[PDB]
């Protein structure tokens, strides 16, 4: 027969574009592997009159893409960009409203915990390693989230749907983020053992479960040790732009100026609804879409982030 063509863009990282032409008569995954347009698993799909000209998506099937796969992603799971794209379907027809002069998320296929996610990282200093993350970390603060949505679930391992934590997500998420100028040096003491110090940097440093009061873990909070007295484990040094305090959910009383921001959290293990609030001139509660405003806070808060620059106790 006759062989009909056209001329599109093929890429790993939408930035380095590679041209190719392809016959219409054989389906996309023939020529290039799987191939996706703006999230849509067009594999199978036979290019269309309107395709040329437009970018797609292809896996890296050579060193050529790995490499640039890598340089923005900083991954090379071969799943991780049909998982992205598989997000992205469901993500880009998300809505962005901007709730406070914040970016939230209007509720669609529980993306609960991926909007409180998205407000808490609009308000704390973080820089993230992957190229992919920090520009799409950049095009939310604007408004338009849908490839960072996409993104923190392709991160994370999690799916569109799937019902997530947000303490694991932020986990997760920090690990991809430069934390290096992040110290935390604990000091316990038992009556028996002794003393002894630890030295903790990276995700460890900006993260504690067990209390949700950054004060409390200044004092210091208790402990098992080697023959079962509960010991004092009390901050000591602290150099980090923030840090997050975790414990499981339990009625925990905000206050006006005292926090950045935190998590609430309703319902049955799994089961619930997380909600944001966040410390302004007043006390802000961001439910997605929703917002109401109040002085007092008293409520289920699991998770709580605070301000913090450099920190020296003066505990002797
Ligand atoms: C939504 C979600 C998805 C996956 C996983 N693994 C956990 C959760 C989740 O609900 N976590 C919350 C915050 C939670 C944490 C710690 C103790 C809790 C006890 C009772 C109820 C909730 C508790
Ligand atoms: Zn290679
Ligand atoms: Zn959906
Ligand atoms: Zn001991």
């Amino acid at each position: 027969a006759e062989v009909r063509t056209i001329k599109v863009f093929t890429t790993v990282d939408n930035i380095n574009l590679h041209t190719q032409v392809v016959d219409m008569s054989m389906t996309y995954g023939q020529q290039f592997g799987p191939t996706y347009l703006d999230g849509a698993d067009v594999t199978k799909i036979k290019p269309h009159n309107s395709h040329e000209g437009k970018t797609f998506y292809v896996l890296p099937n050579d060193d050529t893409l790995r490499v640039e796969a890598f340089e923005y992603y900083h991954t090379t799971d071969p799943s991780f960009l049909g998982r992205y794209m598989s997000a992205l379907n469901h993500t880009k027809k998300w809505k962005y409203p901007q709730v406070n002069g914040l970016t939230s998320i209007k509720w669609a296929d529980n993306n609960s915990y991926l909007a409180t996610a998205l407000l808490t990282l609009q308000q704390i200093e973080l820089k993230f390693n992957p190229p992919a993350l920090q520009d799409a970390y950049y095009r939310a603060r604007a408004g338009e989230a849908a490839n960072f949505c996409a993104l923190i679930l392709a991160y994370c391992n999690k799916t569109v749907g799937e019902l997530g934590d947000v303490r694991e997500t932020m986990s997760y998420l920090f690990q991809h983020a430069n934390l290096d100028s992040c110290k935390r040096v604990l000091n316990v003491v038992c009556k028996t053992c002794g003393q002894q110090q630890t030295t903790l940097k990276g995700v460890e440093a900006v993260m504690y479960m067990g209390t949700l009061s950054y004060e409390q873990f200044k004092k210091g909070v208790q402990i098992p040790c080697t023959c079962g007295k509960q010991a004092t484990k009390y901050l000591v040094q602290q150099e980090s732009p923030f840090v997050m305090m975790s414990a499981p959910p339990a009625q925990y009383e905000l206050k006006h100026g005292t926090f950045t921001c935190a998590s609430e959290y309703t319902g049955n293990y799994q089961c619930g609804h997380y909600k944001h609030i966040t410390s302004k001139e007043t006390l802000y509660c961001i439910d997605g879409a929703l917002l109401t405003k109040s002085s007092e806070y008293k409520g289920p808060i699991t998770d709580v982030f605070y301000k913090e620059n450099s920190y020296t106790t003066t505990i002797k």
